[PDB]
């Protein structure tokens, strides 16, 4: 059972009910599905508005998340955190076979040091991380998770 | 509106499944809502579990929450944190008429430095927090929540 | 195993499914329970709105019942009548090592009669049936389940 | 002014006053040395024989560890903890510019964390580290803190 | 010859740099030397601001504590962790004829557990530490240091 | 200007380096910096062994006096004569707002001459002095320097 990590923010999506997804990852998602990968999505909570939410917010969250990878034929398994330190745990791999995906350096920093292979996404703060370095040795760079979905896809 | 804002951990209660309610805090908040509180519910993030968790887990621990208010035929506004500058500010409310009942010290002297009246139980880290000191100068002191529906009850 | 009888109306708590407990006859069950003895909750069928039900309507109540009970980490073995006579035999007890908890005198004079040790809740009916007399010799009286419970374990 | 952070167990030397260097880790230091860059020795305090020791042991060792740097002419910056988050503060250089070198997952994978440039000499525990797997993606490695020295002495 | 081990931290002391001393604890170990009784005062080093020190800062705390003993003529063993398991092997003892003295949980069950006479003092933690609750059957309790000598010195 | 006036010997103490200090005495002198005082030891150098010293013994006598208080996080302005008619002239203050400490006659005598409020403490030759008689009339008498502080700290 392989395995797959993603970040929410600049990742998959560009108010907290308006949710929306960047297009290209739909298709990222489903195509990895195909290839036989599960897909966990982590949704780093310090950008819930600060901790301020009941469940009504978090359901519409989630529901709008899962209806949207469904509505092209994806699975993905949410997460949220207040994380590669479990996320590894929680499910069923081995860090040194693992991708993590993001556009931070925070993110992929942690999980490389784990044994994750980083690769950062140029969308969202993706641009802006690249050109101030400080990135992990073996970091491969992608347009987008489009581009991630594609390249991760062939060997 | 009246309002009264609660701690969970150590004020109302003791994957998580083994939860399990204080009965003089549940009476507590029966008491209140009948004499025409809003009852807020703040959860601490940074206690489930560390991060671990999906939807079911929190929707479980909700549902469970919710159980037991009703079990008494009370109800709660839960909330849940990743605090009180924005509990003030979702809700309509003058902070100086406003109760913040918890067990540690972190969230009382937040409250207090807006103008909400603290009040600590001794249940949980109540015991703790008290000999340990550095409370806000109108801090009052209570046994439990029950205690504390009590004694706040009188006007 | 040590044993409680308790009646469900009055006693327990004040439409069949809209179903709700005192709190304080909550704590009495939960500190009944870490006290050791095996609470049994006698229903009589006479008042599940008068003779009229199908099994919905039943199960919901049960759940009810032991949501309620669970709320605060209570355990309770509830039978349904159409009653002392079979329960102390249903049951592995001697009837004079038991108390049984109503607020009625029928019960309570029945159970008396097989040397249950009778015991009245001045809850619902409790002042009622004070008032009209005529309880048995050795009949004990409380405010509440809270306070019967309280009373009670001390021998 | 550049740095250089390393292990001392298992990387520099083989009671703690019974402290022996190799003879190649004393000339990978005074390599460094000519080369500019400060050289600074972290010892875990949970291994100084197993965290027991007054000051007088202490002491010795220290000096043992000075007196066989000076015999080749090298300059070390001796720090003891009880890691890699305070180094870079009492130091004032960027993770992302440093090498950490060690034998051990718990040190290499920490540096990592903070940016830095993980290296792993097989020394100690280095062959042990190395077959375990586990390591942080551009994790580096060399036979020994002589060959270190010479592989990161090329850019 | 009879030894009193003693933690440093909240016991015996209230950067390095500024180490000061309870008066009373001054007086303490004096009064404990001159009955006959060797002071061993274990500084458990994960506290040394969190374990980042040098050698001239380690030696600048132990010459600040030496000097505080033999200005009142009190004499010490300064003894340093990164425990009881150990202390009573270092030193020739028996663990059934020693007290054990600190402000903390943390130190006083390993010693009992080892047959140690654990004693808590409420100066530091220690208020804290007692309402914590959780400690070792046999546990005495004294305001200080200063305290304890004159208790302990009775029999 | 707030100041207060120490006799060094039977005030504080018990060869010029085997000088030790009464934890009290220590404790005293505290009390009063915290509570802003300046506070002078007077050390009359005709009474260690007739001016048999050179300045390495001297220092070494004003070494022990700085390092006594400063284990207590004290401080002392030491001085040394060869009195209270010249220690109006080095600091700026109004005998009659000043009280002079000793445990001799001879001096809280010269002291009162000028204005001075003395002070018998009854530790040394305090006791001496005591029985003696022909203190001035509005001398006060305490326990020990301990007990001094406490009670000019009043108004």
């Amino acid at each position: 059972k392989k395995l797959v990590v993603l970040d929410r923010d600049g990742v998959i999506n560009v108010s907290p009910d308006e949710w929306v997804a960047l297009p290209g990852s739909l298709e990222a998602i489903a195509r990895l599905n195909h290839a036989g990968y599960r897909v966990v999505v982590a949704t780093n909570q310090s950008g819930i508005g600060r901790g301020l939410f009941d469940m009504a917010t978090l359901n519409a969250m989630h529901l709008k998340m899962h209806r949207a990878a469904a509505a092209v034929g994806g699975r993905i398994d949410a997460v949220f955190f207040c994380m590669m330190k479990l996320i590894a745990e929680r499910f069923e791999i081995d860090p040194a076979d693992t991708p993590v995906v993001g556009d931070s350096l925070r993110d992929l920093q942690a999980g490389a040091a784990l044994g994750f292979r980083p690769h950062l996404v140029l969308t969202g703060k993706g641009k802006k991380t690249l050109a101030a370095g400080g990135l992990p040795e073996g970091t491969r760079v992608h347009d987008d998770l489009r581009a991630f979905a594609l390249d991760f896809l062939s060997k």
